[PDB]
């Protein structure tokens, strides 16, 4: 499962541990019980969600491989209850890959210049900065220092391991109109994968705990 | 990474319920920083020892385990102090607890010259435990709320819980519990955890024991 | 500031860093007068912006029964240091519920009688403990016969945001009555040190019930 | 206490709870005696008993380039609040390495030339940013053309234990030079408020190299 986001980004599911039944089992232990039947365990997940019993969902875990603009990764990395490993700018020569907003991105705003022109000015800086970047490196300048001229729309990559509860906290904040449109798109891809792996939890989440808005109108 | 079970103490156990990833999971995560991926067994295994040597612990957070543990409360209280993990435990306020208590064996006193025979100690612990539990059943039978009746049950009462923890946090756990300074009872559980860890992540475990393990019993 | 809880417990403030203004200042980095500042706090509280409150921290000294502490310690976003039963000799102090504790419940055994059976078990258990210790049994082993109502003490450092999460879960009728009592005390001290943040909490974020009543 | 770092940054102490005795009170779980207390602090540090130190907490106000903040924010056991490029118009403040930053490296061009090149692109990027803003382009979007050396500001609340882990990782020759500088400033303030913990830290637990060199 690899979903393309923006012009060169993506969200890819690397691994997963457990499913909806992992949470049912975890929660049953409190009552010294185990699993029962579909409509029973399905009903439990709904009960847990509607009453704020979040811990059982911590037993479901995902590992994603994500490609995204640094300005997006900076917001993303603010989520502390998860694990990260990202491409290093001091240890690797960075690739010429930047997020160039589509002209449609400015749709809904009165601008003095045409969207196409905006798109042009951004690319201009990008090409100029990257050119400066390579020149510095070829001149013997350390990579960790040369990359400081690169803009925030530069694409980075990282692995993200997070449990289902933290993932839902993530969705409440990023799968929402108040978050920047760009990370909203990534949150959609995360939600789609989460739905595929934990349908019962996802549904119960949208129905009883989700606090954002976009997931109620969009599909998957 | 599907199933294993080890019995601890007289009625306890550590059972592996699930696992996500393996040694290569850490290799992949670490390589991303250099914009690379997996290489060969030789180079990849070399990286794991390299990470361990210089204390690059983040890559190992991508390896996750879920255990199902049965242990006495005094052990659980020590265990639960490890904050970077997830738990769900049997509830004394919601369910009727069973007559299961950890009774130390006479050998648990080996090295300690006691006034009364060790067997005597074992017997006296069983006695108090039996009395407390009978009082518990009596209060429950008489309508006393479960959450109140259980307060008379002793610390060696067995409890059960699910524990999800990543490899990095697991190694932190072993540095502290797989050590002669930790209480013997929890050392036993730590040894079982180490056995399952070793089985699921040979390279990581081996590198851990050789370059990072701080304890003295593994 | 100290508050007695149950029959022999307590919660006392040891230290605190910051106040309502600490949250205002931290949130002001993203982008005054009492009016504008307090309005900001209600604004942050209203919209779920919890991070600014993490810059206010408390340290409590708590005395409570182990069964209460076991629930309390499940709150991971905080720091703890508790008395050790394997290193020090344990004191003869247990929580004996008052007869009023079983109020509302129709029990075959009179509430006063229930209270007595608990004290009885506690007494016998503690004697066995001392008996074992004097026989040469190490403390870490002898203490396993002691009941869950044994009192313990610990230091608790927690930020305002985490404290509010604690109040949502423990200052509620669903939580066991015993810990509800401690949560009330915790809330009282929080109110004293952070009135604006506290008022805004009850008004827009607090999910429990008892703080709206008591 | 405010220490300047790099060319336009700084580390400033906003608040602090407790001192060395706070870890002592916590470890004993009670409530003085310098000899005893200091000995205990050393004992704890020597045998890996770090929890008592979580009871000492600092709040800093930091100004640093984004590439530095991105490394800094990787420290999860702490609290942050940072200036937002989505809601605020950003100021023309960037970190321009001095020619001295590249002394010790064989470059095919004079260090001053690297300074000029970095500053030129920075200047062009900012001008575009301003033109985009004036044009009505949203801030959250207009700022994506701004380079990684843009200065940001944030409040950082962290306990002494977590602060020591930060020092271990950042106050070390392996960490990028720029964050090393911030780590030194953090250490000085820490040493100022908790002299006993700091000395015990360097003596028994500190894993980095630089702090045993440059004093305070
Ligand atoms: O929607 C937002 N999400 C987010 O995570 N930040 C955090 C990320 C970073 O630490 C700092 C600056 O963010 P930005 O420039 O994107 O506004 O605040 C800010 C926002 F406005
Ligand atoms: O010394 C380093 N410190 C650090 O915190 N990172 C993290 C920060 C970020 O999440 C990603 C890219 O860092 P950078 O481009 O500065 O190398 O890895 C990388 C290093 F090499
Ligand atoms: O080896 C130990 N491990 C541990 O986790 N504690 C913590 C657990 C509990 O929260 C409190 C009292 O522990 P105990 O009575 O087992 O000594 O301190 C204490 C020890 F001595
Ligand atoms: O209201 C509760 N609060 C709580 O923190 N637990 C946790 C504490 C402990 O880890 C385990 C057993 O709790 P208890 O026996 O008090 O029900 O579950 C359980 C409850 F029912």
């Amino acid at each position: 499962m690899k979903i393309d986001i923006l012009d060169k980004g993506f969200v890819e599911l690397v691994d997963v541990m457990g499913n909806d039944l992992s949470a049912v089992r975890a929660a049953r232990v409190s009552f010294d019980m185990g699993l029962k039947d579909e409509e029973r365990d399905r009903h439990l997940i709904e009960y847990l969600m509607k009453h704020g019993h979040e811990t059982p969902f911590e037993h479901i875990v995902f590992t994603f491989h994500v490609k995204a603009p640094i300005f997006v990764a900076r917001q993303w990395f603010r989520h502390r209850i998860a694990s990260y490993n990202e491409l290093s700018g001091r240890y690797s020569k960075l690739s010429y890959e930047f997020y160039i907003p589509s002209p449609e991105r400015l749709e809904g705003y009165k601008t003095t210049i045409p969207p196409e022109r905006v798109t042009e000015k951004i690319s201009e800086i990008v090409d100029k900065a990257y050119r400066t970047y390579l020149e510095l490196i070829e001149s013997g300048v350390p990579r960790e220092v040369a990359r400081i001229v690169l803009p925030l729309n530069l694409y980075t990559r990282f692995f993200w391991t997070v449990n289902a509860r933290s993932l839902m906290n993530f969705l409440n904040l990023r799968a929402d109109s108040h978050a920047q449109w760009e990370i909203q798109q990534y949150a959609l891809a995360i939600a789609r994968i989460f739905k595929e792996k934990c349908p019962w939890t996802f549904e119960a989440f949208l129905k009883y705990a989700y606090k954002g808005d976009i997931l109620k109108e969009v599909q998957v």
